[PDB]
């Protein structure tokens, strides 16, 4: 009952015994394993489980301060029917949702993470303030650092505070009749709401959008981030000198917005978090995708490779040299960005912590591998086990 | 409603409804998904022939005629008689085809129609053993035009021991356990290679050594025999345009045999049945060449190519691991040896999903295993979805005999 995983690299084995918590049943059966689909008053025990967490993990387990908290949920609850988070409860909860998510490669930062606590806001405008200090400080002149805004709970018979946009940074794209997509394709359905909202559409490749941001119980509203805000970093390649003419672009902060934050049997349905990026997300799915900006042919052509063979491997070397460019374009830039190298090592020696601080760790193996170079990175013969731990991330519906 | 499966580079949507019919269970709960681990009686020998006989009787879509009714009706009798049944021969042929097709881990199934069958079941010693094996490796290899084959030994029964090879391929490199307590040679066959010296092979000191055969017969310690030179084919390597690669002095060989596996056929269970086909490149390329485990090549090719090795974001292990794909894929392509790349790999199992999604409502697939380990999501598998579970006809993983 507790899961033997082995790393094929070395031959070390250890058991998983963190997986018994799973609160939540994931989409696997003995019959059929679902592991590469990208999406397959109770109120109190959630509340109760994590208080418990939370005083274990300040060893202070059953001692008077933790009877006093339980007593004061249950009453919160039995006067309005949810319960407020104390300040330090927000921090810690925010953390553990982010250890806790199987798919992120970065947790090794877990622990270092500044938790903006936005709950006493009111109104997009003053969403849209938040959003900016969150964007100045996680910025911070390309010195990037970790950072969630928690705005205030989903609660019964009232609305909810919703982030339209997927990202606080997403470039625009646009269609013609000839079908194709100018800009990012992934972002053509935000894109027309926000034409479709007010916003004068720009016509360029890497049209920064605006923010639809939605305070409960009315129409979403237009925001434009300042120009200076939104950093970002011109890609050009160390000895092709022919790249920087190609004109391509990426913004510095990735920025998540519209993912729900679960603590303690509460739902935070607006709680954007930022890191800082691995080369890979930019470079290999972002540019190469034959869904994204699909750039690999044009810079196959310009390094003058043989396109009309595949053994001749030039999608494989075409992509190399765009990842050089994005590092040494964020370097040069002084902006924080992470090779998938340096970044599945990190993972690995957060595992290790993982394993001693709690006995395991939830991994998602086809997420954590990177998306070139796959087993040329530890993670690839790590075996892994996937489950679900609380206080989570959730995706979510759109708001539409 | 069953499986929802998305493809995300075109947005097209299938439900796999063939995975309703899985039998042995596999190792996931609701509670975790264990997908990524790689190794996780009268009554029931009839269902299972049974449903076996269905499957075959639907193939040549003859079903519910009065040959596969009289068929079923002769293998319950034959099972109520002796405890087992045999498969007829165009059973045997079909059935080693369903489990090529039904093989969650190959991305190699477009060919699952055109393999050739040898029946070996009236084998009787380990030298008659050894004979169709020898036949088998001619045959496949074919100078280098390579043909997919099984060869079917005896199957399992009771009061008998079974036939078994010891030997993971049919071609492999020694790994000799070196004093200091590093590898001479593939790191992987350490284990099987202080088996052959123990069984009295005279090991060589090479890096590249071909392995002998050890073949059991039933009852009987495995034998050993020595695979003539001139029947196992190897590739030198160089690359197109670093010449000193060939001065590393590397090969690999022409024939992947995969010799250990348990073929599973209505209930039936043949422990001794090799398979082969052809390599695609990223097998002998990045893990055979690169892994860390195994030849390790890589820091050794990239100081060659004088690339920066003291700082991970030269990304000088991708750049060397990419050169040393093209010389594999280059060296079969000049010694005239079949091979394929993994982007006419993975575009071939696309075409195979499409295949098998009219065909049957779904193809079981293990996404780990069908993305390659390089470039993966420049290949069409990594942006679909994938459902794994197990149906029989199988190849199954069994213990080592020893
Ligand atoms: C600090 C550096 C970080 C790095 C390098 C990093 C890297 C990654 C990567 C590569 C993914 C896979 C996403 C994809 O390929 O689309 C991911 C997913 C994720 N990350 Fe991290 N991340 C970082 C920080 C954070 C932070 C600060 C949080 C939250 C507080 C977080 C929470 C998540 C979650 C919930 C996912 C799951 C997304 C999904 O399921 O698609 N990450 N991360
Ligand atoms: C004809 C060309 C073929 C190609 C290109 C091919 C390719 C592959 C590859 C790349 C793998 C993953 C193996 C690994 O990484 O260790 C694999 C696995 C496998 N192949 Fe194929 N294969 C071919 C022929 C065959 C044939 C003829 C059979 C059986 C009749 C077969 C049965 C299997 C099985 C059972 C596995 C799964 C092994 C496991 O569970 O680990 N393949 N194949
Ligand atoms: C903080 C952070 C750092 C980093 N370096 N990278 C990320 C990106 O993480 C995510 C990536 C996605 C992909 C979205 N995808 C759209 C198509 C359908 C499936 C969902 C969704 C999420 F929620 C994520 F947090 C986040
Ligand atoms: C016919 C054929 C063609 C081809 N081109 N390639 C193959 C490779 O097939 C296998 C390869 C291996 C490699 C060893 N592997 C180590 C990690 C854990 C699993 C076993 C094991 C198997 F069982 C296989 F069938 C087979
Ligand atoms: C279909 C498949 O699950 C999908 O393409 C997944 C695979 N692994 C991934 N891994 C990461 N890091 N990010 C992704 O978006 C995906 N997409
Ligand atoms: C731990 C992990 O399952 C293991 O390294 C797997 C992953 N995917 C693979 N995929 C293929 N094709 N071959 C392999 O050996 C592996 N190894
Ligand atoms: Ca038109
Ligand atoms: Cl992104
Ligand atoms: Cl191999
Ligand atoms: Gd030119
Ligand atoms: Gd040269
Ligand atoms: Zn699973």
């Amino acid at each position: 009952k507790f899961p033997r995983v082995k790393n094929w690299e070395v031959g070390s084995i250890t058991y998983d015994t963190l997986s018994a918590q799973a609160q939540q049943d994931g989409p696997c059966t003995p019959r059929r394993c679902l592991g590469s689909l990208v999406f397959p008053e109770q109120l109190l025990s959630q509340a109760r489980d994590f208080i418990n967490q939370y005083y274990s993990s300040i060893k202070r387990s059953g001692s008077q301060a933790h009877e006093q908290r339980l007593q004061e949920v249950e009453a919160e609850v039995a006067a309005t029917g949810t319960y407020q988070l104390r300040e330090s409860e927000l921090v810690f909860g925010a953390k553990q949702a982010w250890r806790n998510a199987p798919r992120c490669v970065g947790r090794i930062q877990w622990g270092k993470l500044q938790v903006f606590d936005a709950r006493d806001c009111r109104s997009a405008q003053e969403m849209f303030t938040y959003i900016c200090n969150h964007i100045k400080y996680a910025t911070n002149r390309g010195n990037l650092r970790s950072a969630i805004t928690v705005f205030p709970q989903r609660c019964p018979g009232r609305g909810d505070f919703r982030i339209w946009n997927s990202q606080l940074v997403r470039y625009a794209g646009y269609r013609q009749q000839d079908g194709s997509v100018r800009g990012d394709p992934a972002n053509v359905e935000i894109t027309e709401l926000c034409i479709q909202h007010g916003w004068t559409p720009g016509n360029g490749r890497f049209d920064v959008l605006p923010l639809l941001l939605q305070a409960p119980d009315e129409p979403p509203e237009l925001f434009l981030l300042p120009p200076e805000l939104v950093l970002e970093v011109p890609l050009e390649h160390p000895t092709l000198e022919w790249f920087a003419a190609l004109g391509l672009r990426w913004y510095a902060l990735p920025a998540v917005s519209n993912m729900l934050l679960e603590i303690g049997g509460l739902e935070f349905p607006a709680a954007p978090f930022s890191g800082w990026y691995m080369s890979t997300e930019i470079g290999t799915r972002n540019l190469c995708d034959p869904h994204r900006y699909n750039i690999l042919e044009d810079v196959a052509v310009c390094m003058d490779l043989d396109t009309r063979t595949t053994s001749s491997l030039w999608k494989d070397k075409a992509a190399v040299e765009i990842n050089v460019a994005v590092l040494h374009s964020y370097q040069l830039a002084k902006v924080t960005i992470v090779d998938h190298h340096a970044a599945t090592a990190s993972f690995m020696k957060h595992l290790e912590n993982e394993q001693k601080a709690r006995g395991g760790c939830p991994a998602d193996w086809a997420w954590i591998v990177p998306p070139i170079s796959g087993s040329l990175t530890p993670v690839f013969h790590q075996e892994m086990v996937n489950y679900f731990l609380s206080p989570a991330f959730r995706y979510q519906p759109d708001p539409w």
